[PDB]
Formats: C-alpha cells, structure tokens, sequence
C-alpha cells in the first residue's frame, strides 16, 4: 500500500567523461495532489553522481529554469572556481561546465543550489542531489554495496503545501528567524515509503535535506544503528547508537540489521528545536518502512573501517573568530509570530538581519584570506542567540575539537563539514587544499537556509 522508496539513479561518466545535469521544472504528486516542483534530471530531487578519488569528471549543467541558479557540491573539496557558491551563476537557459578533480576519501556528499538570497526557496522547490565518492580503501571492506537494494540513499525533508496543492514557501520575518518548516515529511520525495531489503545488513546513507528542521533517527522497535561514516567519510570503527541526531545538510551512513518477517520503521524522534515539535512532529514520526525480503544480503559490518589521523597540535595555529548573531528585532518579531500561530507547542522540549562578525553577507567583500595547506582553528559562537545554527564551511572536511561547549560524540569526531552551534561556542580544525579567489570565494555559513539567505554567511579566499 505504501509506495516504494524512490531510488536516485547512480550516474557515472559517459564516453566523453561527462555527466549531464538538467535543472528544470516539472510536477510531482503529494497526497494525490499536484505541485510544481524542480529537480535535476527529473521532476524532483536529483540523481547520485558517482565519483572516484584520483579521477576527474566534467559536469555539464543546463539550467532550464526561468531564473538564475548555481550548483554547489556540498562536502567536496574543490577549488572555489567550481564550488558553485552564489558567484557561480548559471543563467536561465544557459549551460556551465565544471571539471571536478576528486581528491578526498570515500564519502556520501550532496549537491544543491547556492543562489544568493534564494537558496532556501530553490531547495524547497525540489532541487537536491547526492554524491557517492568512492576510493580504493572502501571497496575492500565488503560493505553492503548494491545500490537501491541493500545500499540506499535516504534524503529526508519536510515541506508544507497551500490549499491549491502547491509548495508553500515564504521568506518572511518568522522564517528568517526560525526557518522554513512544514507539516509533511518526504523520503527521497515520497510520503512514508517502503523499501524492500534483503536479510542481513542494510546500509542507509542518511541526508537531512531540510531547510531548517533538525532530525533524529531511530528504529520503531529500538534496534540499534551502527554508524560507519559521517559527512566526510568513514569513522575508524562502527559506533553503535540508539538514536542519531542529524543537522541540516549533514550525512551519516548507518548499518541496520534486517531479519525475516520483522518489518520495522525508520523513524525520526521529536527534537528540541523551536518550531519543530508541532504535531505530528511532537511524536516519533515514521520516515520509511523496511520490508525484509527472505533473500541473503552479502554485506558485512566490519570491526575496522579506516584510520583517522591524530588531531594536530594546537600551539601556533591561526584562530579565526566567527561570531554569529541575529538582529534583536528580527528575533522578537519572528518568535512572536511563531508563538501566535502555534502557541506553546512551538517551544516543546529582516533580509540582512542575520550576521557574522557584525556583517550580513557581502558577496563582493570576502571577510578574510585563509592559509592554504595549513591547519587553522576556527571558533564559532552562537552566544547571545538561542537559535540553532549548523555551521558549515566550504572547501574542506574538518575535525571538531569542541561542539557547542562539549567534546564531540564518537560518531561526530571523524570527518565533518557541519558543526552544531547553539547558544554556546564551537571549535573546529580546518584545512583547505585548494584555491578560491575573490571572484569565486568559499562560503562559511549557517545551513538553516533562511538564516543563510538573510545574511548569516561570509565569503573567504584561499
Ligand atoms: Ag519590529
Ligand atoms: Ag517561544
Ligand atoms: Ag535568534
Ligand atoms: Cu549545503
Ligand atoms: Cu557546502
Ligand atoms: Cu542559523
Ligand atoms: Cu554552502
Ligand atoms: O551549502
């Protein structure tokens, strides 16, 4: 009765070493009602671009929208010139080609628009894809590896729709303060899908592709999840968890056991984030149904996944302070609107009003030049402010030293491109191995997209 989990195509290069991505407007059905949606190579979401470490690929990006957009590869360590930040304009009806020389370990990354001031909308409308980066190392592990059967991407996103069927997106005082969130949960575009998985291990590549909703993954019968990777690749070993908090733009890959005749749900648990526990999200919410199939999966859960370097010495490293803030007026007005619409349940558990170091994002004025090839220490503070800011830095995979006032949890102590900042201070160890000049600067920003779109971003050069 549930629709099957849609599986994004795993797209590799053709004879010319090219991948074609068409950005376009189509239609989808939600709850039997049609909406205009945008997608990459289809109506909605996108394919998974498969990359190999050490190899180049050229991506041809045809923008068939009637408005401008950009194409960013979130999690990829590439020069600014192909980063697809807001300076990477692709005119409506035009084409832009980018050559990606992949130089990082195996990981599940993703891609989405980075259009100046409109990224929340373009994502809400449907635009997101995946990136599966492979290397020599990972294939030796014998992980579940059959794409769409025992190795599946799970892109989880919320939307809200108006009475006429259409996606109801707005960037206004309330959303700019608390984020765009909705009442309907999608999994690879589908409402409460089911996925048929063989007996043994199921690998789920989880992406929180929500604009502003943080999620927290668990199983309906509390079977454990074994985390094997974070934003930037494998952990040294599996880390067993009963629940998995995932911030906006974060990825984790987990293994979960599948047994004959015992279906279970992947669920998300209520989070203590402003706006995000309004019913049906005040209770555990299903994400998808796992249907065991009485066929043996070949995949293993290895004792040992890979190696993390020790953290580099802290003495002598440059420190950059990035103070996050939101105009007090934006905050009071936004939270009032939140409380007035939804009341107390909204606490269960403006275009340049959001800033970093007192400055709302200035596309023409990068805030600093970072060293190339040198570890730096970036200290990101949300002190003075009560909103959730998952802070993301372009052009790198860093190590978390402190996450919002604490040492990182085990499954969060490996390769990360996002870090939690919420009323406290975070510190990360970051290195950039590629150039980004002022014309194609790197972004560092909050990934609660409505904050980003209203100033909580800076450009930096390498
Ligand atoms: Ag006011
Ligand atoms: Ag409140
Ligand atoms: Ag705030
Ligand atoms: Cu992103
Ligand atoms: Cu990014
Ligand atoms: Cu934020
Ligand atoms: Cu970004
Ligand atoms: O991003």
């Amino acid at each position: 009765e549930r629709p099957t989990l849609p599986i994004p195509d795993l797209l590799t290069t053709d004879a010319r070493n090219r991948i074609q991505l068409t950005i376009g407007a189509g239609q989808s059905t939600f709850g039997g009602k049609t909406a205009t949606t945008w997608g990459y190579n289809g109506n909605l979401l996108g394919p998974a671009v498969k990359l190999q470490r050490g190899k180049a690929v050229t991506v041809d990006i045809y923008n068939q929208l009637t408005e401008e957009t950009t194409l960013h590869w979130h999690g990829l360590e590439v020069p600014g010139e192909v980063d697809g930040g807001p300076q990477g304009i692709i005119p409506p009806g035009g084409k832009r080609s980018v050559t990606l020389n992949v130089d990082q370990p195996a990981a599940t990354c993703w891609f989405h628009p980075h259009q100046h001031g409109k990224t929340g909308r373009q994502v809400a409308m449907g635009l997101a894809g995946l990136v599966v980066i492979e290397d020599d190392e990972i294939l030796k592990l014998m992980l579940p590896k059959q794409w769409g059967i025992d190795d599946v991407p799970v892109i989880v996103q919320d939307k809200k729709f108006s009475a006429d069927g259409q996606i109801d997106y707005q960037l206004d005082v309330m959303t700019a303060a608390v984020g765009w969130f909705g009442d309907t949960l999608l999994t690879n575009g589908a409402i409460y899908p089911q996925h048929a998985a063989p007996r043994g291990w199921l690998r789920l590549r989880l992406l929180n592709g929500c604009n502003a909703r943080s999620l927290n993954f668990a199983t309906s019968d509390n079977r454990p999840l074994y985390v094997i990777a974070s934003d930037g690749g494998l952990l040294p070993e599996p880390v067993k968890v009963s629940e998995l908090p995932v911030l906006m733009g974060e990825r984790f890959e987990v293994l979960v056991e599948v047994n004959d005749n015992k279906p279970f749900d992947l669920v998300t648990l209520p989070v203590s984030q402003m706006g995000m526990a309004i019913a049906p999200f005040d209770k555990p919410h299903p994400v998808m149904r796992i249907q065991p199939i009485a066929i043996s999966a070949s995949g293993a859960l290895p004792d040992t996944l890979s190696s993390l370097p020790a953290l580099p010495s802290l003495e002598g490293l440059t420190v950059r302070k990035l103070q996050l803030s939101m105009d007090p007026m934006l905050d009071m007005m936004g939270m009032q609107m939140l409380m007035e619409k939804y009341g107390d349940q909204a606490m269960a558990g403006f275009h340049h009003a959001n800033k970093i170091n007192g400055q709302a994002f200035d596309m023409n004025k990068p805030m600093f030049a970072a060293a190339k090839g040198q570890y730096e220490r970036w200290v990101i503070s949300g002190v003075g402010d009560m909103m959730l800011h998952p802070f993301h830095i372009h052009g790198t995979q860093f190590r978390i030293l402190s996450e919002n006032g604490k040492p990182p949890a085990a499954h969060r102590a490996g390769w990360k491109d996002t870090v939690k900042v919420e009323g406290n201070v975070s510190e990360v160890l970051v290195k950039f191995n590629h150039d980004a000049p002022k014309e194609h600067a790197y972004m560092a920003h909050c990934h609660l997209l409505e904050h980003e779109d209203t100033g909580m971003m800076l450009g930096f050069t390498v």
